[PDB]
């Protein structure tokens, strides 16, 4: 009754702060680290968002939340662009292999994908790009002073087709409020959300093993 937006906050506030405090993301953020760590952990991302996005462009063309999964939220070709800026070459694309923690997530997401399953696609699209409207302009910031990337390179943390970020974010809170679910697939959407931060935080985790 609180919404399923507030809902989805509440239930994943400790998986979010595990994933903020991961030794990986905190010495990256904390500019303890450098660009060749920032670029490794942006190859990762770009496989994990393009098979997400297949997913979502299944979903979609399904009919289930069309509204909620704006196409402009895609990330993959942005990180695409990016990286063939920080590697200065677009060859990252042949030497770029995904860690254990990205293969477990793209396999989820491939079968969320092949199952056209409509509420984990949901829960995997808040636990993305809900976070990256949040936390592009802090991240983003930190990476060009820390470690001084061009914002020209920083394109991932951008949505520049948003005018209004706090309304856009307040929006999509309130389409995932208004979603029609029943008592099943509101269950399975939570419990996705939270393997969702999982599947993330182990990617950090990954990065900071090697
Ligand atoms: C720059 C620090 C930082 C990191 C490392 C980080 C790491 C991650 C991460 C990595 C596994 C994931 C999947 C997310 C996912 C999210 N983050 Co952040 N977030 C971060 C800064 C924020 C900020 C700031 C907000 C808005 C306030 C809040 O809810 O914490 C945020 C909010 C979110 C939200 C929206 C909550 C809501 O309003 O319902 C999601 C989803 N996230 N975040
Ligand atoms: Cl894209």
């Amino acid at each position: 009754t609180a919404g399923l937006a507030v809902e989805l906050k509440q239930s994943t506030a400790q998986a979010h702060e595990k994933a903020e405090h991961s030794t990986f993301m905190s010495d990256l953020l904390k500019g303890r680290l450098g660009v060749a760590e920032f670029t490794r952990l942006q190859e990762q991302a770009w496989l994990f968002y393009t098979a997400l996005e297949q997913a979502v462009d299944a979903v979609r063309a399904s009919g289930f939340a069309e509204s909620l999964l704006d196409p402009a939220l895609n990330r993959a070709e942005v990180l695409a662009r990016d990286l063939d800026k920080l590697n200065g070459s677009s060859e990252w694309r042949s030497r770029i292999t995904a860690s254990p923690a990205v293969i477990d997530y793209v396999n989820r997401l491939e079968e969320i994908r092949d199952n056209v399953d409509g509420p984990a696609l949901v829960a995997h699209h808040y636990v993305r790009y809900l976070g990256d409207l949040s936390a592009g302009q802090v991240i983003a910031r930190m990476m060009q002073r820390h470690y001084g990337v061009d914002p020209e390179a920083l394109g991932f943390y951008h949505f520049e087709g948003i005018a209004k970020l706090k309304v856009y974010k307040d929006e999509y809170r309130e389409k995932l409020n208004n979603l029609e679910l029943s008592d099943e697939q509101r269950e399975h959407l939570l419990k996705e959300a939270t393997d969702a931060f999982v599947f993330n935080h182990q990617v950090f985790a990954d990065l900071g093993k090697g």
